[PDB]
């Protein structure tokens, strides 16, 4: 499942051979397009590397710190040159100026499944097999040739592309950035899975809970915790819980669930493998790989591309 296609093959190599021309990343060196997104920790912004005229996504990540632990920080990135697949997105590089720590990526113009699902109202099953797809072997390639797992799977953490393209981003590399920025940035927990949120076991199998629940909630046009009740889902197909108490309900409760009728009972099958609790009964990677809704979704011919478009309003 990680072997390539031609189209992808000729897509990887045009990318570093335009990285290979780009150089020693520079604070000067850009121009900011246009604000991207912000989250719990930087703000993104889409760019133009004057030089060599690439635009690219620029995460700035506003640290307080010393030479020694930016310098540091700085060096664990560099393992994001060597993460090339069609399922992570690009890297250009990351530095360090004026108190903030720069990424920089390949810019992503469908942006991301969270904004995208805001537009949407809910993304379709057919759609939400190709993002399975490309997330099982995204979560993979990681695996298997780096031998690191995401760690932050969800929607926001999901890129998409007028190319029809669908990535991963933000899997945790630098030990240094997340504890300097532990401090006023930390993320969203409502996506960890039971296991993780109990300081108990957590390997791959807690990625796929992630997204097994990411592909719940972008099914149904909303985060499936609490449950909805029958009246909302005759609202929402015809057919306020504090952190703390939203966290306690993960634990304590029964994983969520694809409504039934509207919904194949492949996929059904598919997310619920992905959400039980207990981690050693839930599907891994090799098996989710194998499932017969992967099966049947990569053997349909669906235009991501020209979905995510229409959708957007992309163009
Ligand atoms: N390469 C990229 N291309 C296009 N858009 C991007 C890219 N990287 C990030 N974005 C957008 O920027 C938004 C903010 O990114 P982040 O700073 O990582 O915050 P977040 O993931 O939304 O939330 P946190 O920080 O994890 S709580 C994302 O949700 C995307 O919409
Ligand atoms: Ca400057
Ligand atoms: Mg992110
Ligand atoms: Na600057």
């Amino acid at each position: 499942e990680l072997e390539l296609d031609e189209q992808q093959r000729k897509r990887l190599e045009a990318f570093l051979t335009q990285k290979q021309k780009v150089g020693e990343l520079k604070d000067d060196d850009f121009e900011k397009i246009s604000e991207l997104g912000a989250g719990n920790g930087g703000v993104v912004f889409k760019v133009s590397h004057k030089p060599s005229g690439l635009v690219m996504a620029r995460k700035l990540i506003h640290l307080e710190i010393k030479p020694a632990i930016r310098n540091q920080i700085i060096r664990e990135l560099q393992v994001l040159h060597e993460c090339n697949s069609p399922y992570i997105v690009g890297f250009y590089g990351a530095f360090y100026s004026d108190g903030e720590i720069s990424i920089c990526m390949e810019h992503m113009d469908g942006g991301s499944l969270d904004q995208v699902l805001k537009k949407a109202g809910r993304i379709p099953e057919q759609i939400l097999g190709k993002v399975s797809i490309a997330v099982i072997k995204g979560l993979t390639y990681l695996r298997e040739k780096h031998k690191i797992m995401h760690r932050d799977v969800k929607p926001s953490n999901i890129l998409v592309n007028s190319r029809g393209e669908i990535k991963l981003c933000d899997f945790g590399v630098s030990g240094q950035l997340i504890d300097s920025m532990a401090n006023s940035f930390v993320g969203t927990r409502s996506y960890m899975s039971p296991e993780r949120l109990q300081g108990t076991h957590y390997s791959v199998q807690s990625d796929i809970w992630s997204m097994g629940l990411s592909l719940v909630e972008m099914a149904v046009g909303r985060y499936p915790i609490p449950p909805p009740d029958a009246k909302e889902l005759e609202l929402m197909f015809g057919c306020p819980m504090a952190i703390f108490e939203l966290l306690d309900y993960i634990v304590n409760e029964p994983p969520p669930k694809l409504p039934s009728g509207v919904f194949s009972l492949e996929f059904q099958d598919f997310v619920n493998k992905c959400l039980i609790k207990n981690p050693a009964e839930r599907a891994d990677l090799k098996q989710l790989m194998v499932h017969a809704f992967i099966k049947r979704s990569d053997a349909e011919e669906v235009d991501f591309a020209g979905w995510l478009c229409s959708t957007i309003g992309l163009n």
